[PDB]
């Protein structure tokens, strides 16, 4: 599509936590022993309870939102407040949500997506990999490029505006989303402060990779993603500088390998 | 100075919250009705109770850290874990802390600074404006430029490495610190996940303002910070484009004003 106002938003579990204010919901949640379903980790066996009762829980959460309104969740509150601030009309909006492949997050995500659609706002939910260690953190970043950042690219190529809602989600993820999102051409970043109940447009300077580094990185790609130290020397690529910035890693002992996430980043410019 | 490993870190109040585990601290804080001192808002009259008892509370908190270790606060836990990961030695480190000009935050900041110093790590604490509304948000950003980002510029000009600790602090501020910090030449951004007790280096690509925007912004600046529509046209500046990205604002009958924070940003690229 073209000419749309696209909002990109991570999915947290404030909806799950907030819903416990409703006695009906709480009762059912207690019957299932899911009192802290908003905090369940990816490997908690109680995720399977959510999964086995997904349809029932979804419909129940939809009832909760319908009655509660935007304050039902941090996603909804920040989204609707920002539509009003920037004067985005329902018929113009596309809400792009992403959650981890975990039952509790996926439930929040499907409910939020389905409610937006009920309200006349086009919405899509994508699923990304769980980050649970330093090693799989970078695998998660790679997946965010594939599932989210590259979609931002495509939205911009199709002549849409893109607004990043930084309100929900874990800090390190929102920092990445803001950074890579801006490099991919996102227009503005925004954040709703609950403290003073107001939406702020965060400074959104249009940015790009420094030209010298982009040049060096492209040489790396063009030549091969893993390069001997000599080959890299012939190309004028300052490997030790790139290593210090954690863009490449020594693979003993001739070789330097461009990190997977940096390859994805290059995709923005190729 | 030169050749140091400089860590830039915002100051939160996890220290205050964690210290309630110390019976001596907890009973004294209860005496002052400060059980919620970690969440005290900027305009709470009780901030003055912290101020009036600042030196006493500072020593009590120092005793707590001395006994508790790095887990006393998110700052200390993330800093010390990262020194170990990156192999930074105490003699090489400079910890640049910044807190708001509020009693509770400044208390946490001075205690953390003083503790680091006791352990042989050079440290400095600077104070920034409180953000409490959308209007004063941008005044806060401007102050972060003057107090923090411009110091990163100077650390880099004096041949030091700069590492941004994104662990503590409110999300929006950490996002700004990361962006402007990288633009100013910071080397790496890092974050300790408490959940799995490990420090990750966040992706830290070397970045700059897009060239055509930087050109437009510089043309704007050298001509004047508030420009008529007519003059902006003659300079070839697409003011509506800049307005849409919230870099300039329409003022008066026919003028466009470069936002204060954008003027500070340009300071990175001009002298
Ligand atoms: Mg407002
Ligand atoms: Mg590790």
């Amino acid at each position: 599509f073209q000419g749309m106002e696209v909002h990109v938003c991570s999915v947290g579990t404030s909806l799950l936590k907030n819903s416990l204010d409703d006695d009906n919901v709480r009762k059912e949640i207690e019957r299932l022993g899911l009192k802290d379903w908003d905090r369940l980790k990816f490997d908690d066996d109680r995720q399977n309870r959510i999964k086995e009762n997904f349809d029932s829980l979804r419909k129940m959460l939809l009832k909760f939102i319908r009655s509660k309104g935007r304050r039902a969740s941090a996603e909804l509150d920040s989204l609707f407040s920002t539509f009003e601030k920037l004067k985005h009309n329902k018929s113009e909006i596309y809400v792009f949500l992403y959650s981890t492949n975990t039952s509790n997050s996926q439930l929040a995500g499907e409910v939020i997506r389905d409610y937006l659609i009920e309200e006349g706002i086009r919405s899509e939910l994508v699923t990304v990999k769980t980050i649970s260690s330093e090693e799989n953190f970078y695998e998660g970043i790679v997946d965010l490029f594939d599932k989210v950042i590259y979609r931002i690219l495509k939205f911009k190529e199709q002549d849409n505006e893109v607004y990043i809602n930084a309100t929900p989600g874990l800090k390190p993820e929102s920092i990445f989303l803001t950074l890579a999102g801006l490099l991919a051409g996102a227009d503005l970043i925004y954040y709703k402060y609950q403290e003073f109940n107001d939406v702020v447009i965060l400074p959104s300077p249009p940015i790009t990779i420094r030209p010298k580094y982009l040049d060096w990185l492209i040489r790396f790609a063009i030549s091969g993603y893993t390069l001997s130290e000599k080959r890299a020397e012939e190309l004028g690529i300052p490997v030790r500088l790139l290593e210090a910035k954690m863009l490449v890693e020594r693979k003993g002992e001739d070789a330097y390998r461009l990190k997977d996430w940096v390859r994805k980043l290059l995709g923005i410019y190729l």
